[PDB]
């Protein structure tokens, strides 16, 4: 169970973290009303959200997604899209663990998520910080689906505390790197990461334990199935690094699963 | 068992199945031969069979093939192309029920097929119908493997009941709506849909039962093995909606079984 | 257990595989260094290695990979990249036997392999041939991961016999053809194949024996684990047409293992 205001914020950056994947909102006009296709993202359309960026083929591993202005949320959102792209797929085959000592000592993360941030981390920390300077009273969120998650969560820990708070929202995430950085992301403060997981969707238990990978806490696991609808009472919060009995359980995965958070996602062309 | 009448015909079909694949097919000159590479349909190349209207990246969802006369056997042939571009996967993906009363009352089909189907619907009735009424002793064919299967079917059932005669030749194809589509899809008048399946391919499982797809009747089901030529006394009619004991068994599904359909189908570059 | 010398051999080609995935060595000016991302091959890095060729969506199935001078080793390096784009795995795909009498007799290979290789045969037989003729006294190297090891297998038993060694050293390669190509390989003058497995890794025990397909003799089998730093006492030489006890054994296969051959292979962006 969570409180149905949590759950609001679980449902609108899911539709955020939705729409990046229409390509039509990777290349969108700064400016321009932030629109999905067969009912994406009805929240994000209701609200006042307008580009401040957009990108594709961004950096290396084909960086894509939007930094958004929602005037009726007060939200600065930073929506990463998921693997759509060979070359999404490529980066996240480079699954052997760097070292990030520039994030925290004895850290260490996926080295393909950590590159492709790193590549256009420069950019979008000026987008962000330029967008803070002008709509101060605004709630900076990172977010994003899948690789998109995974990106979100590497931001989120790299750019918090400079003075804003970075509140992550990741839907179906993997793991993005050894315990230690597992335990940092979940004692970091300036923001909070909520770590959304969907009953046996397969890609938060990858990449697999056996290579050093694990979870950082907690997690918030919707039991409730796929094309089912979500309310806020299939939610369980779960504690504990590395914790069983949510999505990290030895039991036989799905991929259906990985694309029903609160509704389709990964879909929209 | 079926008669070699009928073999012929499953197998003839299955060529202009794969014909859909090759590239060259997708873009040719109205007019011209249709031709494969290697031996994937050489019963179309014996055949005088033309170009009428050869597309690409047509509509939403990619959709790809080719309208073909054939003066030998005197048909009007309309083959889409299976899976192949990134955009085709993110199509099948949507497989919400949508709508579809038009087509026929309570009926539900997949969004992607459908939302394929209806972006192109209005050029390739008019084209079939040109040809048609030009040819009115030639025999109107729908044919196609995998997704063109299901697109196949889904144009079959949408154009029929407008003077003339459809038939469907699906090969591989998934479920495409829910139980009142299958039952309407058996039981349609104006042609002949003939659903066949090979051993334990994966696809004519998919999507899942639990999603609300069902499968219409009757099914031909291939028993011979892969790469093993078929014998006539190798397919076998299933009836019933839904029916297992042919394709639809609780058993470990093969993607190598989804290639060979009479021959290699899905290949042809 | 290998020698100090073959496993510096295997470890270096290795590289030189993991090369050839990188975009920016397969569009590249002629002299200009050879250099991977992130440590993909650190080894060909140190080496005065340079351009002679770098080809990209050649001949049929999007042959890709370039032809290296090294001046360090004395070597003529030819490198095939392995399968990323989608037009790869379609020719991986058209796995049915198709004669290569021309290479030797009663011999049969892999249909997309072979045709990926004539397609350019002409073209690459003249750059080997004209970097033998300035530099006479190197050492002729054909290279590849994954299809990029059948590639360089299939060259390199078509181009011998023409006045130069050619030594091959696949990883993770499928298997690409019949019994009697199989003993073709063992058995062929003028050069050497060092072909290389890796623990359970599934590739090379694709296509199945059972579809018409034998391995060549022998094998070099690596038993460390996915992500374990790989010692000379870690290789294990395994003789015998269709040997089993090394790869080729029947247990659960293994995807991860296939990109861990000394480093990571296949994923260089
Ligand atoms: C459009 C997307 C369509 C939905 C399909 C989702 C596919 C999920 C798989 C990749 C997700 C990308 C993604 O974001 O993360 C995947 C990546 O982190 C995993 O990298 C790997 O280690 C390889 C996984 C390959 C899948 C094989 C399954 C078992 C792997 C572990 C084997 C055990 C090790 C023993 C040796
Ligand atoms: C993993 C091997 C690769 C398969 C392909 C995956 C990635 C494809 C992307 C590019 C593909 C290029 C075109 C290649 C064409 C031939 C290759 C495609 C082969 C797969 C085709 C899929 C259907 C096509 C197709 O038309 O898609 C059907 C569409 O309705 C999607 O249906 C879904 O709901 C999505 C399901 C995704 C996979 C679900 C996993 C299977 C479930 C069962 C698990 C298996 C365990 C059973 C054992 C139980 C017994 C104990
Ligand atoms: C993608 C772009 C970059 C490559 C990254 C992915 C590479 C992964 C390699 C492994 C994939 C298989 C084929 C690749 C070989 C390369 C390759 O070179 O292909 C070799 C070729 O000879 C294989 O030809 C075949 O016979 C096709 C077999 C298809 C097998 C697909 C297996 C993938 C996963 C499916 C699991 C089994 C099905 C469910 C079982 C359920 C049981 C209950
Ligand atoms: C370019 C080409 O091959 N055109 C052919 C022609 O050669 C052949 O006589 C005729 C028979 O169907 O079909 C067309
Ligand atoms: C970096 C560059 O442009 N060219 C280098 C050159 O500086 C170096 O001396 C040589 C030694 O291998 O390799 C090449
Ligand atoms: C976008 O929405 C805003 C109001 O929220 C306003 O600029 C206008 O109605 C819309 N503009 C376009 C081009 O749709
Ligand atoms: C992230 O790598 C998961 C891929 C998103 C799924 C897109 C729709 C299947
Ligand atoms: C149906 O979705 C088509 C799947 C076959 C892929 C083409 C053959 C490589
Ligand atoms: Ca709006
Ligand atoms: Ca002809
Ligand atoms: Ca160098």
């Amino acid at each position: 169970e969570v409180s149905q205001d949590l759950f609001n914020q679980f449902n609108l950056f899911a539709q955020y973290s939705a729409a990046a994947y229409c390509g039509k909102n990777n290349d969108a006009p700064a400016g321009t009303n932030i629109t999905c296709t067969g009912n994406a993202c009805p929240e994000v359309e209701k609200a006042d959200a307008t580009f401040l960026y957009s990108f594709e083929d961004s950096g290396v591993g084909d960086v894509t997604g939007f930094l958004a202005l929602d005037n009726t949320n007060k939200l600065i959102v930073l929506s990463f899209r998921g693997s759509r792209s060979i070359e999404n797929w490529i980066g996240n085959l480079n699954f052997d663990l760097k070292e990030i000592n520039d994030i925290c000592s004895g850290c260490r993360g996926h080295d393909g998520f950590t590159s492709s941030w790193r590549s256009v981390a420069d950019t979008l920390r000026q987008k962000v910080e330029d967008a803070v300077r002008e709509h101060p009273d605004y709630r900076v969120v990172f977010t994003g689906h899948s690789l998109g998650g995974a990106l979100a969560t590497v931001a989120g820990a790299d750019l918090r505390g400079n003075g804003y708070d970075i509140d992550v929202f990741s839907y179906g995430a993997p793991r993005v790197g050894n315990r230690a950085f597992a335990e940092f992301l979940t004692v970091q403060t300036g923001g909070t990461l909520y770590r959304i997981t969907h009953t046996n969707d397969i890609v938060p238990r990858l990449p697999p334990r056996e290579f050093g990978y694990s979870h950082s806490s907690p997690e918030y696991w919707i039991k409730s199935g796929t094309l089912v609808p979500v309310t806020r009472n299939d939610i369980v919060k779960i504690e504990g690094i590395d914790a069983t009995g949510g999505n990290n359980q030895p039991n036989i995965p799905d991929i259906p699963a990985h694309l029903w958070y609160f509704g389709l996602i990964g879909t929209c062309l």
